[PDB]
């Protein structure tokens, strides 16, 4: 089978050859919104094409976006590890079209390029189609010009409980370009659990989100409103390591070469024995939302884009004390990122000793906490009765020891307990209120 890499450009090419204008992956680094954390679609770049409001030289464009949803809108962090389809970092493959073809054409490109022996040739039976359910255009699409069965052609509405708040109603943000969106999915096999979209079990990984396609029609205001774009356009987002998956014969993310090598790397730096378990598999996914978000310009810090870096630092920490590192491990995990990434990791390579540098320096500054928390964390859990640690607790290991909330949750999810969330962030403005009462601003 081909490569991540093989794969990565294979689209890339498929798209060019169809006339579509090669762009590069944009930073992790929103250029000019406050408002975003970091990159999560490959639409944000083109957020204003499709406004209408900035204007290209290309009707049609091509990119393998680099992404990270670890916070806002769309926060992974928490499934990773659990699922088999989600990461922080990843790679987003899309086809834009800026008042060019519409939805006709959207869908033909994308059924061509999965289905053709002359490209990816996936087996057309173990795929199906969402729309949303006031689609009746692509509805139509993919039923009589497609020839999907109806049964595997599924209606999506509101699914999300308000007006436009779907799994088929795609925004990226509050306000911006949004639209309906029809979405392919991949059937991964019966020995795994989960439904079909639009079954209360559709959120399990056998049925697979792989492809989707946005027919950019509005920008939503902050009244909540859907002003119609100027130009109907088209956006689309596929999963590079989802399709590399299915293309690989695999079912999960984790089972691609490229983590495949990088979950080796893992082991070998922390003497892990396992081939894969939780901790492998969530610091190989780390390592490429930290390296990636450093060498985009991302520090280190308490607040901000910086806390969320140095919070995901430190939960790849914590899970490397988990496996039975020995010794500062994390930097050591770049090269061996660099090398699986191919063409796309030859930024990171020119910044390689900065970002080693980084994260070396963050690792030996928690480890001077870590396992003294982790065992005031053990002795507490030992102590506790009932399924919840109290905020105090969870405040103390923040203040002390340094331990964000979500760490020590993760933590305590991995015992069956929870974390009393609202008693820590009640502790965390008691002590916001001693700094003002005694500092006086
Ligand atoms: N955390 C993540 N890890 C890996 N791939 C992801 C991802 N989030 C999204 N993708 C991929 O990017 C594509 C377009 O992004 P979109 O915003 O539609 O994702 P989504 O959040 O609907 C997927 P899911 O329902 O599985 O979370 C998806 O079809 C999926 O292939
Ligand atoms: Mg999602
Ligand atoms: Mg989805
Ligand atoms: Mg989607």
């Amino acid at each position: 089978s081909k490569s991540t890499a093989e794969i990565r450009q294979a689209f890339l090419d498929f798209f060019h050859s169809k006339g579509h204008q090669v762009v590069a992956s944009s930073s992790l680094v929103p250029h000019n919104d406050p408002t975003l954390l970091f990159t999560n679609a490959g639409m944000n770049q083109f957020k204003d094409v499709f406004l209408g409001l900035d204007k290209r030289n290309y009707s049609r464009a091509t990119t393998s976006q680099r992404c990270v949803r670890a916070g806002g809108k769309h926060n992974d962090l928490e499934n990773v590890g659990y699922t088999a389809r989600h990461h922080t970092f990843f790679e987003m493959l899309g086809n834009f079209s800026f008042g060019d073809y519409f939805k006709l054409d959207a869908i033909l490109f994308a059924w061509l390029l999965l289905t053709s022996e002359k490209w990816f040739a996936l087996p057309k039976e173990r795929l199906w189609v969402t729309v949303y359910e006031s689609d009746d255009e692509a509805y139509e699409i993919w039923e009589k010009e497609v020839g999907i069965p109806r049964e595997r052609i599924i209606r999506i509405g509101d699914n999300k409980g308000a007006p436009y708040a779907s799994d088929n109603f795609w925004q990226m943000g509050d306000t911006g370009p949004c639209g309906p969106c029809t979405e392919i999915f991949y059937d991964h096999g019966d020995h795994i659990w989960g439904g079909p979209p639009g079954s209360p079990e559709e959120d399990g990984d056998r049925y697979i989100e792989i492809w989707n396609i946005v027919f950019m029609q509005f920008n939503r205001q902050a009244d909540g409103t859907m002003e119609p774009l100027p130009k109907p356009s088209v956006d689309t987002g596929m999963g590079l390591e989802r399709i590399a998956a299915v293309l690989q014969h695999v079912n999960s993310n984790y089972d691609i070469d490229l983590f495949r090598t990088l979950i080796q790397a893992v082991a070998k730096v922390t003497g892990a024995t396992d081939l894969s378990n939780k901790s492998l598999r969530v610091i190989a996914d780390h390592i490429r939302s930290c390296a990636f978000l450093i060498a985009d310009g991302v520090m280190p810090s308490n607040e901000n884009r910086g806390y969320v870096l140095r919070r995901i630092i430190r939960r790849a920490v914590r899970h490397g004390n988990m496996l039975g590192a020995k010794e500062t491990f994390f930097y050591k995990l770049v090269g061996p990122l660099i090398d699986v990434m191919g063409s796309a990791g030859e930024d990171l390579k020119r910044q390689q000793a900065q970002v080693e540098q980084v994260l070396k320096t963050e690792e030996e500054q928690f480890a001077r906490t870590l396992e003294r928390g982790l065992a005031l964390l053990d002795e507490e859990l030992a102590k506790l009765s009932g399924d919840t640690l109290d905020g105090e607790t969870a405040f103390r290991l923040y203040d002390t020891y340094g331990f964000p909330v979500d760490l020590t949750a993760d933590v305590c999810r991995e015992r069956n307990i929870k974390v009393d969330e609202a008693g820590f962030e009640a502790a965390m403005e008691e002590q916001r209120r001693r700094a003002r009462e005694a500092s006086g601003f």
